[PDB]
């Protein structure tokens, strides 16, 4: 059976709690307020916005000592042709030392800030364009849709459009699709391209095309992976796993049970050839098509993950096909564990 109310309860159990959500919002709000009011940075900071699975509503509850993550993108007007990625990032060290002394560390492409209730990631970016195109892009990045403090599931009317306010549609692709930001890579010492706004937009659109089920299916698959982590490779996880899920899921999803079985079956058939080749697929990033989201995933890890999905899919199919509530819920619980409730 589909057991829609049981899936609803399961999803309530695996979302970040209200306390964690408030902690995410508070940490991000305080960081962005401090940046906005910091005088030595006012001439270079164009705007800031939220990226991360919490912003996209694809994150699961942290367990144990783990805390929610906020990924903050700082959009600057620095000239990436004349300033090194290291110097661009170094411009932000007095801010961190003033407000988060002893709690921040330099990472490859970002700064990490560790508080007791939240982890913050500060990504410095620059706009490669110039002139009128740069001004149009900056007006996009200063809009309400980019500055929003809300997660994706909290505002279904959100669109990537400078006219949106909390029905407009996404702006035309010609205005943003070929306009990634650049971001430092200190380990490579070069500016790379990144397009978080395109990823967020794609996620929101896919969730609409799937009747709100996409982000919940991402959460469910992440929970399944966590509950079966000793039987699975460590990778894929996080965003590459989300991306695989969004690739496998068809538009038009009508229920969690149906969508799970469909995306697992499609995953298994679509990648059967590459699995038998003992290879891994290329999947282009939304926004930067030249980038392989699976670049760091090994073929061995992909093939192990694929076998994990094949095993899970047999259970999921029998769970969906079962005509008895208790048997169906027991099969679903074999996938997801005790957070999936038995029907009363
Ligand atoms: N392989 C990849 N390809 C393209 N973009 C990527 C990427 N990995 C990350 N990004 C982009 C997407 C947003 C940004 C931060 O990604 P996090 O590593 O924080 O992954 P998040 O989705 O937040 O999952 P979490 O593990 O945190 O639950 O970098
Ligand atoms: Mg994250
Ligand atoms: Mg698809």
């Amino acid at each position: 059976m589909e057991l829609q109310p049981q899936f609803n309860e399961f999803l309530a159990n695996i979302r970040p709690t209200d306390t964690q959500k408030e902690d995410w919002k508070s940490g991000a709000r305080t960081l962005r307020e401090r940046l906005k009011n910091f005088e030595p940075l006012k001439e270079i900071v164009v705007s800031t916005f939220l990226q991360g699975s919490i912003r996209r509503s694809t994150a699961i509850r942290p367990l144990g000592d783990k805390r929610p993550d906020v990924d903050i993108v700082v959009v600057t007007n620095l000239d990436h042709t004349r300033m090194s990625p290291t110097d661009a990032m170094d411009l932000f060290i007095p801010f961190l030392e003033k407000y988060y002394p002893g709690k921040w560390e330099t990472q490859g492409r970002s700064f990490g800030i560790t508080l007791s209730y939240v982890e913050l990631d500060l990504v410095i970016t620059a706009i490669p364009e110039s002139g009128a195109e740069k001004s149009h892009l900056e007006q996009l990045y200063k809009s309400e849709s980019v500055l929003t403090v809300n997660s994706l599931e909290e505002q279904t009317d959100w669109r990537l459009n400078k006219s949106w306010t909390p029905q407009v549609e996404d702006a035309p692709a010609s205005e943003w699709k070929a306009h990634p930001l650049v971001l430092p890579d200190r380990e490579k010492n070069e500016w790379g391209r990144t397009h978080p706004l395109a990823q967020i937009r794609w996620t929101a659109e896919k969730n609409r095309l799937c009747n709100g089920h996409y982000i919940n299916l991402v959460r469910a698959v992440k929970w399944w992976r966590q509950q079966n982590s000793e039987d699975l490779p460590k990778y894929p996880k996080g965003y590459p796993l989300e991306h695989l899920i969004g690739n496998a899921l068809d538009n038009g999803t009508t229920s969690m049970a149906q969508g799970l079985v469909q995306l697992m079956d499609t995953f298994l058939s679509r990648w059967a050839a590459i699995y038998n080749q003992k290879s891994k697929p290329w999947l282009s990033d939304h926004g930067v098509a030249e980038h392989d989201v699976m670049a760091r995933l090994t073929a061995e890890d992909f093939c192990s993950f694929y076998e994990g999905i094949a095993s899970a899919a047999e259970i999921a199919r029998n769970a969906l096909a079962s005509e008895e509530p208790q048997e169906s819920a027991q099969l679903w619980r074999q996938l997801f564990g005790s957070k999936f409730p038995l029907p009363g």
